[PDB]
């Protein structure tokens, strides 16, 4: 008999989180995924979030798509929901005055859509598949203080160096871009010029900065505004609790979605474990990742889900 989470919640005397915890874009479940395998498109490499490469649906699951870095190796292969903000229709780096990197074998003059789409017989996925007005108060050149969130415990001296759609990239001034993500008003992990003063909290200046450090002083050698302190939003907490069952990516197999459970909570982060697995897997991720979803989220959408490991299995909890 099939699996479901109505006879493992009985099983387990265990509750969901509810879906009104989750933002409608991690939730929603009723729109169809047109992505096709094949289709042709633009998106920003996730482990380098300021860089724009021509990437290939390379196969599609339920609501997901696998993406691959064309010209590139299969290893750089990476997961997105159909509603990712992440990725773009083929035309969209010309039209917003955004920079590509090329496929490997092509130097960046030497692109064009048009061209492309011949040479590789190929098409490009349509417009009307893509979610991706701006973030009111946040503009480039402007700056800021924002967590590291490679290297959570520091806040830092930070630039505001793209705008796309309702989102901008936070940029840490003279580190290497790698350290950038994207984020809108409301993120926790930003905070107005001044902020670590007025909270005892030390700030960590620009990368080889003479002498740390003092905001008026650097505003005033680069002629960079703050972003005003009217633009940040809080974000409120979010309200899973400890037990709650969810469904999320499994971060070692980005195929796989799996039960899990909330092991631990912050304001702002939930600490996941996988039903059944060892504790050694748990990870903490933000409440408003793409990658976790209510219950139900698989079935409706058409993706497996794996149940629980099994009792007495390798790397088994108890």
């Amino acid at each position: 008999e099939c699996w479901s989470w109505e006879s493992y919640l009985e099983e387990q005397k265990a509750i969901t989180a509810p879906v009104s915890l989750f933002q409608d874009s991690q939730a929603v479940t009723h729109n169809k995924n047109g992505f096709k395998l094949g289709m042709k498109l633009e998106g920003i490499d996730p482990q380098h979030p300021s860089m724009y490469f021509i990437l290939t649906v390379a196969e599609v699951c339920g609501y997901r798509l696998r993406l691959h870095f064309d010209g590139y190796s299969e290893c750089h292969d990476f997961w997105v929901n159909a509603n990712s903000p992440d990725i773009h229709p083929a035309g969209w780096f010309e039209k917003t005055g955004h920079k590509l990197q090329p496929p490997k074998g092509y130097k960046e003059e030497e692109f064009s859509w048009s061209q492309y789409l011949r040479s590789t017989r190929a098409q490009a996925a349509p417009k009307h598949l893509f979610v991706s007005p701006p973030p009111l108060g946040f503009q480039v050149g402007m700056k800021l203080e924002a967590v590291d969130r490679m290297n959570p415990s520091l806040v830092c001296v930070a630039s505001v160096t793209d705008v796309v759609d309702s989102r901008f990239l936070v940029h840490f001034d003279n580190w290497d871009d790698t350290y950038d993500y994207w984020c809108d008003p409301s993120s926790p992990y930003i905070h107005p010029v001044g902020w670590c003063q007025k909270q005892g909290k030390p700030l960590t200046p620009p990368q080889d900065y003479p002498d740390p450090f003092c905001w008026e002083k650097y505003l005033e050698e680069t002629g960079a505004s703050a972003v005003p302190t009217w633009a940040f939003k809080v974000r409120p907490p979010h309200s899973f609790l400890v037990n709650m069952k969810l469904e999320a990516v499994d971060r070692r197999n980005p195929a796989l979605i799996r039960v899990a459970s909330v092991e631990d909570v912050e304001d702002h982060r939930i600490k996941i474990h996988f039903d059944g697995w060892s504790h050694g897997y748990d990870f903490w991720i933000d409440a408003d990742h793409p990658d976790i979803h209510p219950a139900g989220w698989c079935s409706k959408t058409g993706h497996p889900l794996q149940p629980p490991l099994g009792p007495r299995e390798p790397s088994s909890a108890s």
